[PDB]
């Protein structure tokens, strides 16, 4: 008996050319077409979409044991070749060197410029990682290089891997070339404390069986530990940014806000770890409308039954946070940026729990919200009280870059600055 199956797909591949170009759209029709459980074709393999709460609640209640995660994602493979650093004590320390960070970012800007977002939010969440992730002495190593080699290994992730993560296209000729230099430029820092004497890369240094660790085995070790929190809080920075300008009435509540609750003299340290609720609220509502995470991955290991439909054993399985944080029966006015929907009379993200899902839900919830959220109250306290910052194109322009499984934000990005007095 096969399951529904949502139109078009006729191309090569079926849906993948679609899912290269319009990944959520396809999603939207899925559900559109089919209801809560509908399939696509990625090249030789049939995905179970499942959207909505009681098919959410299957995909997010089930353990590896039934829904396999890491089974789903091979193609990381040739990208790869966290807590202890996210424990609740620590929190502190990261936010005080989150502001560094970004003190450090806009040492140049002077009183008034032009950034583009990406470039910018890009390169700042490099620093922030690998100095909460590995250590402020290995970013103090890091420039403006590895930030553009590990964006090259994020966009290594076209959809065609589906087929084969190891095809002859350009984008994986450019990763694979990428995590070449991020090796070498790992390589010159272990030689550079040879000839000039703790962090992480100090301990792997030490192993022995001879030196235990290659360039290549801890350059993988680093690159795996900043992937996950990397372009996803790249893209949160600049999408919270862009409505907060797009939304004029929000972005001057939240000044208010950071000027009244940084008048008790406390640094960001301190108030990064605690409620900012307007720029919460706005981050809740950009996290709901721009998801980093698309669609979520499994490989069934068994057969389960979703509203009549039977999932097969080796089957892949998705939930989409896009599709399902837009549902119109549980967000109303879904396409509208209404930060009030997080209020405490409201709270529409803990009344909707299968499907309010930027973070996920149930057994594989994000470990990193915590970390993500100080991190954008922690950058934008800074930004937000040193500079004022405009459009410096059309509104409705910004958008997401989607021909990549990794999303990022598309450029140009514009975006003008100026000093506030
Ligand atoms: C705004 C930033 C972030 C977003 C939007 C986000 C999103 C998500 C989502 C949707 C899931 C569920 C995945 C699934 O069910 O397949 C998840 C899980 C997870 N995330 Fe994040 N993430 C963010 C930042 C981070 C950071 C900074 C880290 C690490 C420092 C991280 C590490 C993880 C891990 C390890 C899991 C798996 C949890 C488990 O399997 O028990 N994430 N995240
Ligand atoms: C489909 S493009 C790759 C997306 C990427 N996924 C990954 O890095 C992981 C590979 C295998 C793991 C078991 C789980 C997911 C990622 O950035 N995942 C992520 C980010 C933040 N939190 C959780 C997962």
């Amino acid at each position: 008996v096969a399951l529904p199956r949502v139109s078009g797909g006729h191309d090569e591949h079926g849906h993948l050319e679609e899912f290269r170009t319009d990944p959520i759209g396809l999603m939207q029709r899925v559900r559109d077409e089919l209801g809560d459980v509908g399939t696509f074709q990625l090249a030789g393999k049939q995905v179970v979409l499942l959207s909505g709460s009681h098919a959410n609640e299957f995909f997010f209640r089930a353990g590896d044991d039934d829904l396999d995660q890491a089974k789903a994602y091979p193609f990381m493979t040739p990208i790869f070749g966290h807590n202890a650093a996210l424990r609740g004590e620590q929190m502190k320390g990261h936010a005080a060197t989150i502001e560094d960070q970004v003190r450090r970012m806009i040492a140049d800007w002077g009183e008034a410029g032009e950034i583009d977002l990406l470039d910018f939010f890009a390169e700042l969440t490099i620093y922030t990682s690998s100095a909460c992730l590995i250590g402020k002495k290995f970013r103090d190593q890091l420039d403006g290089r590895f930030a553009k080699l590990y964006h090259e290994l994020e966009r290594g992730t076209d959809p065609l891997a589906y087929v084969d993560p190891y095809l002859p296209i350009e984008s994986f000729r450019r990763r694979d070339e990428a995590r070449n230099g991020l090796v070498a430029l790992v390589a010159d820092i272990m030689n550079g404390r040879i000839a000039n004497p703790r962090d992480m890369l100090d301990v792997l240094i030490a192993v022995k069986a001879t030196p235990r660790f290659s360039a290549d085995e801890i350059t993988g070790m680093f690159i795996s530990m900043m992937f996950a929190g990397h372009h996803t809080s790249s893209g949160t920075a600049s999408w919270t940014l862009i409505e907060l300008m797009r939304h004029r009435d929000a972005y001057a509540a939240v000044i208010d806000e950071l000027d009244e609750l940084y008048g008790d003299g406390r640094s960001v340290s301190f108030h990064a770890l605690r409620q900012i609720p307007q720029l919460e609220n706005v981050l809740k509502e950009t996290l709901r409308l721009h998801p980093p995470l698309i669609i979520l991955m499994r490989v069934a290991k068994g057969e389960f039954e979703v509203q009549g439909h039977r999932i097969h054993e080796g089957d892949l399985v998705a939930a989409s946070p896009a599709i399902s944080n837009r549902i119109p029966e549980d967000f109303p006015d879904p396409h509208d940026f209404v930060p009030a929907r997080y209020e405490q009379p409201r709270q529409e993200d803990l009344l909707n729990r299968w499907t309010w899902i930027p973070f996920g839900a149930g057994r594989h919830r994000c470990v990193g919200a915590a970390f993500a959220i100080m991190q954008i109250k922690a950058i934008f306290s800074v930004l937000l009280r040193e500079y004022e910052f405009e459009m410096a194109q059309p509104p409705e322009s910004y958008r997401n870059d989607h021909s990549k499984m990794v999303v990022q934000l598309a450029q140009p990005a514009a975006v003008r600055y100026r000093r506030r007095t």
